[PDB]
């Protein structure tokens, strides 16, 4: 999806690990990812490097993995989503 | 087998590290791979190249160590399988 | 001694790094391992790697040195050991 | 571009790597750098190596990349930029 | 391909090794080079020496396989392609 | 022997450096090879150089040397054995 | 065999070591060529003197010889093969 | 002597870079070896590899340099030593 | 200093990297180690390399280094230098 | 100079790669060496190497280039300098 | 030109290998070598034979070709070319 | 000198190139040889032709450089010298 690609230089900054904490556990419902995945993202530190594994995790699992982050995206976190369009 | 050579482009980009290490034991416990090629693998930084040295490595060992790596390819990370038919 | 090394799929999921934390002391104490060895093991961060060291060093170091890890890994987290039979 | 290469005795000394990481991924927006070369730079542990990396790594690529590199040193990192003038 | 001739200059010098491991494979598909050449040019440590096998193991092969040679140089590295022009 | 005679199209192909590294002790613990010519096969690049010297040396040491190249080629690397008959 | 004769102005410059090396190999197994040739060949520094011993002892050896030649050129390196057409 | 020589073949398996880590040292303090060959030594990735090198240097050392490296791995790594006899 | 060498197998052992954070600011005082050195030192994981680093690298910086290195390790952890003796 | 070259025995055992690294860079930035022969003194693992390459790639580039190594040295590095003196 | 021939005794001497790569491919472009004579000097190992090939081979082609080896020989390493004046 | 004739059986087996490397350079600070035979001799891949080079071009210059070489192969290496006595 180019949607990410383009505003990706705002994701890293203005996301947060507490939302980063739900859509992991909503996309491993989807069994997109596994178990180890979730157990290397989650345990950074910085959100940011959180948000760098996330977004180069998902711009590898095709484009239909783009769709699900993006609803998990305006569930949780809403007003970032509005604002970034 | 021809699926995974005419693929070798995309399989060395969308692959993944946390994949391999799970790929490589899958593999060691049924007595294709020795103990030396996992600790030759398995230390290399960038997961590109490991990549390289799997799908190499494979294509060497016949025919019949591809579908093995093919059902342990689909197990986990089934995405990137799913998505490539 | 093969019950590890037929069941090492399992091992390095469903093993937990607290559990480690106990096993690496109780092999301390038996004179198996030096201090080195238990400050490589305990610094990572994964878990799963953790598996992968200890069950990696352990059939390297003979086949009596099995039936110890064994035994420790019967009196701490029981219900897996139990299970796996 | 000759600033960088005059100036680069002092580029790979006081950049540090916190910047770098964005650097590289304002440069991976642009279409200037893929993936590969973003994956081998942020994984080294010092930050004067990546420093070597990226000031390397653009002097080769023309003198049109150089400008954006300026760009993005000076928006992460004003002080540095402003007291090398 | 005289362009590949008259050129080779600074082929040989602003190139990178990181965009060769992927020329090698986009080639390595296309049925033009077999496993042997790509096991002797990726050995190589000092990229520019990487340079001079490909460069001229490429004018050796006619001028058919100088065009997949462009193609595959213009997808990675595209600002040395249109630096280039 | 002929079966390493007809074979060696493919041995030559197929084998790995990784499994040398390992026949070349083998062999050199049961006094058939002296320190000199492990010096000679180790240092090269490309293993299927090694695997002419390797195949090439053996079928002038008669043909009891022979049997014990296929033993050490059994043990590791079992599945191109099984695969070649 | 005239086709060899008339492109074997060509055939000494574009040829290369690296597929010299096989077409000897696959030459040896089929009772053509003796090792004392192969010693002969194999040791000589410039890829075109290689071609010179094989294209001048390949015209040596009846005609018959030269259709071997020919299915082990175009099976590796096809590109020459097909382009000399 | 010929107790290292008869179980090379095991050595270089289940040895263990973490003890090859703590024997060059006290191989170091005794003026057995330099400075040089402990940063040849110690440089490598694979500790087979180190295990290859140390086998191979104390061969070469006389045999008074055997019982030193023997009573160094019976201090460190005991139950190997004990499982060996 | 020769009391540096005979102890070295002890001070690679007890000495501990809360220390280590420590003697390695005294010694950036004094203008013998630059940053680099520091940055190198103090990036390592298990302690017991970091005081391979600094013994390392101080039996390199002449006999006047060492005292200063006595000093600073007599001030901080005092036992182990007492004990020592 | 003679400085260099009757000091030469020592200055290729305690010199260190991580000066080395620095004194390359200086180097570099005053046109006397190029970007090739920093890739090629860079690229080697032991420290001794890439001494006995800087330190016989100077004395062939006349005398003055002999006294801004000097200078070179003796910022970076200066106990050592100081000490041979 | 007799300002080569007046100091070839001092150019087969500090010239170096690094640079000779550059020059004959400088001399390439320029139509003034062929493919075969860059084969037969690039593969010799000593950098003074290639300094002997490269400076007989061109006192023998006219004066003309003496002036670019000048400007090639001034462009890169250029700290000799001033300091033989 | 018969001291080296007389033991050079063992001298080409047991020396190492490690040694060598030094060896070499504290004959050419006395000024017995010059740049060119170290090229010559560093340039050997197999430690043992290192070693014919070596002991072979000794006992041409004279008697006086023997003793030389046997003070520089006592200081480096001593466990050899005092086991061959």
């Amino acid at each position: 999806m180019n949607f990410i690609k383009d505003n990706s230089r705002a994701l890293i900054q203005r996301m947060g690990m507490t939302v980063i904490k739900q859509i992991t556990d909503d996309l491993f419902v989807w069994n997109v990812l596994n178990r180890e995945e979730v157990n290397i993202i989650c345990c950074e530190k910085v959100e940011q490097d959180a948000a760098r594994g996330i977004i180069h995790m998902i711009l590898k699992k095709g484009s239909e993995s783009c769709n699900l982050f993006l609803k998990s995206l305006k569930e949780w976190n809403y007003p970032l989503f509005q604002d970034l369009n």
